[PDB]
């Protein structure tokens, strides 16, 4: 796959595309548009008007095929990129959403804290909270392997959980101030002394 | 000269934004990823944090004798003396447009970052620049895309932010309403390629 990301340096979202496929060794042609001269800055802009007219970035073209603006599910469905977190953010809606308990709609928050429940499942052997620090012991950790058991009360309460990873359809909506959630944890349960 | 210790965990990110300011603005300091201690260690660890935070909480930051517990990133400032010329740009612009119903993206790492762009716009051009385009460098060429552009008001109306999501409506902000992907308003003529 021949794939061009079309970015300029001060765009955050083309710099956060360009991260992607550098971790997963994809192999491509990056061109930061505004390090270039103004006759180049004009031939890029040729260039990239002829596989999006708009002359938008970032714009990223695999093949044939161009994805123009921030669509990072979109860009992996072209490139055939597919982790393990994808799977587990789909099974985590499937299970929750008839429950009313909804995956943040930030979603490259909710992707980093899904990364988080997969890093303590592999190291723990279970998905413990990835915003509160794990014993290792299972049995110590059992109210906050996610759900926790704070997240019911939290979610009924405020709206969201303790990481803001599950939400009711009123955070969800904005028909509720997004409350800050304190740590509902009783702060015995690490066994300190 | 402050002795700061940050108690951070590998799978916060905000924790992870806090160092990297530190790292980027000199600041010395301790951090400790708790995750990543043996199991006696994440109790001792746990209990310096327990002396200074109960609810063994993080982040958490400790400057000296005061302690900041969660994401407060202006109280962490605030205490170092940390003040950057996109403080005072942020200030500035928070000041002069929420009375008028733009408001700054409430993802404050998002926002500073766009803010340096308009910063980094200004020095290499002389005025700033949207920083999600591309700039000619020829201030009546770019004339409609110096922050705030002439396609920040319909772009706020129909889809409750500008294109870069640096400004937003009441309702983008608080979530009443979906936040939908800007799309490029700006007519590609205006480039002048042919
Ligand atoms: S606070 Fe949220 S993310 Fe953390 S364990 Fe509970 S439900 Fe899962
Ligand atoms: S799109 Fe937003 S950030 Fe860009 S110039 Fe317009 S108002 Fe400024």
């Amino acid at each position: 796959k021949k794939i061009v990301l079309y970015s300029l340096t001060t765009c955050g979202f083309c710099q956060a595309i360009k991260k992607m496929f550098d971790d997963l060794a994809v192999g491509h042609l990056c061109i930061q548009a505004d390090e270039l001269t103004g006759e180049e800055k004009k031939q890029a802009l040729r260039d990239l008007r002829k596989v999006n007219p708009k002359c938008s970035f970032p714009t990223v073209v695999i093949d044939e095929t161009v994805v123009v603006g921030p669509k990072i599910q979109e860009i992996k469905e072209k490139i055939g990129i597919r982790t393990e977190v994808d799977e587990l953010y789909e099974v985590l809606k499937k299970k929750n959403e008839p429950k009313g308990y909804y995956l943040n709609g930030d979603r490259e928050k909710t992707f980093e804290l899904i990364r988080g429940l997969l890093t303590n499942k592999k190291r723990y052997g279970y998905m413990a909270c990835p915003c509160r620090l794990a014993s290792g012991d299972r049995n110590n950790d059992r109210d906050i392997i996610c759900p926790c058991l704070y997240r019911e009360p939290d979610v009924k309460e405020f709206g969201s959980c303790y990481c803001t990873l599950y939400v009711s359809a009123d955070w969800y909506t904005g028909k509720i101030e997004r409350q800050e959630v304190a740590e509902r944890r009783p702060p015995e349960h690490y066994e300190l002394d």
